[PDB]
């Protein structure tokens, strides 16, 4: 198992109803597959589109310990996930 912190930001705490949570994920997991699972504990997100990388036209933005990435990056266990209105 892969554990990461999500960490949701201004309206997405509300669509979460956390600030945080750790989300533990299978063996090989990468970031798109953390993005389906933040869809399937938060309904809410299923209408939401996420970027890939840095995207100003998404709803939504992530960031892997302050960087952003590709979909297909592999996470690692606990590593911080950020999930926030594109800046």
């Amino acid at each position: 198992s892969v554990k990461v912190k999500v960490k949701y930001f201004a309206r997405f705490r509300q669509l979460a109803g956390v600030d945080e949570e750790e989300i533990e994920l299978p063996e090989g997991a990468r970031v798109r597959d953390l993005i389906e699972e933040i869809k399937k504990r938060h309904e809410k997100f299923k209408e939401e589109v996420f970027g890939e990388g840095y995207d100003e036209d998404a709803d939504v933005n992530i960031a892997v310990n302050g960087r952003y990435v590709s979909w297909d990056e592999e996470l690692k266990d606990g590593d911080v996930v950020g999930v926030f209105p594109p800046v």
